[PDB]
């Protein structure tokens, strides 16, 4: 098996349109959450959402380029040219085959599917555009990024809810551990703040209703009560170990586990005490050959829904027992609101840049302690520690669960 | 390293609604294209499809169940229950934790945006059902096969377009092989024959507008002129060996073999030259242990495109040399039309049971020789040949390129 490490970031953020701005500002515990524009609040029971501030897609494509790509496409291109950029990475013909991509989406491109079936409607068939079915399918972020820079290795898509940039880059990783890539763009992308998302998440009750910005999104507060919906993407570069100490390579910290399991409960719903959560977190660690001790911080997936929370909790107890209580835990949705298949790769990019500055971002919003949810949550204040072992958790819609493993190197 | 055998097989497809029936006929150059039914062709410039045959979605669900359900998941949950009951695998708690699902689809529940969106749009945002995002999303195959049979491990839905069930296939099987499943449910599903769809397959040209079914779809064929879209799904129980033989499995093959590559190139035009393709099928061979010639047949990928066709039998040549003259090709597309996302689950059956029954499927309508795809297609009629190593390719749309081996054991 090889070893691997992460030798990138990039990132579009509610709080900022590139990874360092977005830790910073996380570090400062800034609130994305705002009134929502993307769409007319006044038409909808949802009032709030996280959206990029200021996002310019012109700074990496032509006018002409960017017309025929969804949105989350713009934010999985973006991410992945800053990315490349922080690793100083080169592609070219000698290793092109040996560097491949897998990044996830969600959803899709949404809004591509509402504009062009309200021409199919309105216009008819023959004016629907011909690049209707690329710019909506989720794969067409790793089918971009691929010929972006030039990138013949696998190329491929992992699509599972909110663990999808997760998976995605455990994906990667184990790509690379196996022997068939010596570098892998990774990670994933959403763009899901949609007239036909928001009405299909509030049809299935998962949206808080809270309109006020400043207390609608509070993971692990006994208040809580439906998740905040938010947009971007998160890219890293994973690299095989020996690749990238022979070329000099910055090292943020080495991937070391991956761990995925299935609820096999319920379409929606999580599955009670966090069953299949724990495992996923135990498989981590194991695959990572570390006790759970060792883990100094947690990612949470802590979307401010009530079963999330309490269950995630709940499973932490359970693989950590008498640690769970020592380690921290923070939940950076907090800030960010679910970003649904970006949330992942945002939430690495975190938990990586907590190695680095042994800081840990706060859970903000968190003022009315939770009898079941007890742990250290870092509430509402940034918290130095010496942090060498992470993890970030994603347990998303349809039980699919997934966490990563990354540690000082 | 584990070893990972085939040990139950599922599929509902235009030439039948199990596996067997359509093997069967697939050996008699059934053609399932037809003229169109789901949708009215008086209203398309298309008229023709390869739609399944008098499926009925109740032999498995309850009404009830069904409703809450894209078509595409009606054939995933169809072929998974053959494919989990031809294998005799019992999933039970001692198990359920190393038993996963891998499955995916590459448009998802298109039918269920359309219908959806339409309420929307007519009747407002309170009337979309609480149930549209789960039905839409291409992972509720998966999130509802797992739930079907208790499979508590990897939980996960790769999307690579006509790639989909060869890259779920090798994904599952690299799940094995490192030791992380003992069985894997996986495949991929389809029901694309959807009014968007077409509308936009018909928009980037990709569709054969020759409306007489008997001449429509020929692979290989000179006057071949784009392909003929399909439906179904195909599913297949992967087994790590000792644990297959331990209970005494049937075991159809061994799965020795996977590739993928991307052919950084363009979003929906394939490579010229078959690039990425030949590096896809080296790939795959390579990862078996076996040199070039030791393939005794391919299934093709042979959707029926001017550049597919061409391109493959490029890389065929490229990576087989002198004996790309001496194996068997064929594309049971000829009859199973394009099924898209399904489509390498469904070829990979139809490989596998080419090595029981030493019969090669035909590809059907290849009437006009053509001077660049002058390999041996097996046209027309079936033949009987020693057949102990099989590839199954999918050069999907977006450059997703991948390749599955499998032989006899």
């Amino acid at each position: 098996k090889r070893r691997v490490v992460v030798t990138g970031i990039g990132a579009v953020t509610p709080i900022g349109n590139d990874a360092e701005t977005s830790w910073e500002n996380a570090k400062k515990g800034v609130n994305g959450v705002a009134k929502m524009t993307r769409l007319n609040p006044d038409d909808f029971p949802v009032k709030i959402a996280a959206e990029l501030k200021d996002f310019d897609v012109e700074k990496y494509l032509e006018k002409k380029e960017a017309r025929k790509m969804d949105r989350f496409t713009h934010y999985a291109i973006a991410s992945a040219e800053m990315a490349v950029q922080d690793s100083g990475l080169v592609i070219d013909d000698s290793n092109a085959n040996r560097v491949g991509v897998w990044i996830g989406s969600g959803i899709g491109g949404m809004e591509t599917f509402e504009t062009q079936y309200e021409i199919f409607l309105n216009r008819g068939h023959r004016r629907v555009s011909p690049f209707f079915v690329p710019m909506m399918i989720p794969d067409m972020g790793s089918g971009q990024v691929s010929i972006r820079f030039g990138a013949k290795g696998i190329n491929s898509t992992t699509v599972t809810a909110c663990a999808t940039a997760t998976n995605s880059i455990g994906d990667a990783f184990k790509v690379i551990e196996r022997g068939d890539a010596d570098a892998m763009i990774t990670g994933g992308a959403e763009a899901p703040i949609t007239k036909m998302s928001l009405a299909g998440f509030t049809a299935n009750k998962a949206l808080s209703l809270n309109p006020d910005p400043e207390t609608a999104c509070r993971p692990f507060d006994k208040d809580r009560d439906g998740f905040i919906i938010g947009e971007g993407a998160g890219i890293v570069i994973l690299e095989e170990y020996e690749h990238a100490k022979a070329r000099g390579a910055k090292i943020y910290a080495e991937i070391v586990g991956y761990g995925a399991t299935g609820d096999a409960y319920h379409i929606t719903a999580p599955a009670p005490n966090g069953e299949g959560a724990a495992r996923a977190m135990k498989m981590a660690i194991d695959d990572a050959g570390l006790t759970p001790d060792k883990v100094d911080y947690i990612n949470a997936h802590g979307t401010s829904t009530p079963y999330n929370d309490e269950y995630e909790t709940q499973a932490i107890k359970t693989v950590f027992g008498d640690h769970a209580k020592k380690l921290a835990i923070s939940s950076t949705k907090s800030m960010t609101g679910h970003t649904l298949g970006a949330s992942g790769g945002i939430e690495a990019i975190f938990a990586l840049l907590t190695i680095r500055d042994n800081i840990i971002a706060p859970t903000i919003h968190l003022k009315n302690q939770d009898e079941v949810c007890d742990l250290d949550y870092v509430p509402n204040e940034a918290r130095e520690a010496n942090v060498n072992v992470v993890i970030s958790n994603s347990f998303g819609f349809g039980g699919h669960n997934a966490t990563l493993v990354f540690k000082r190197i």
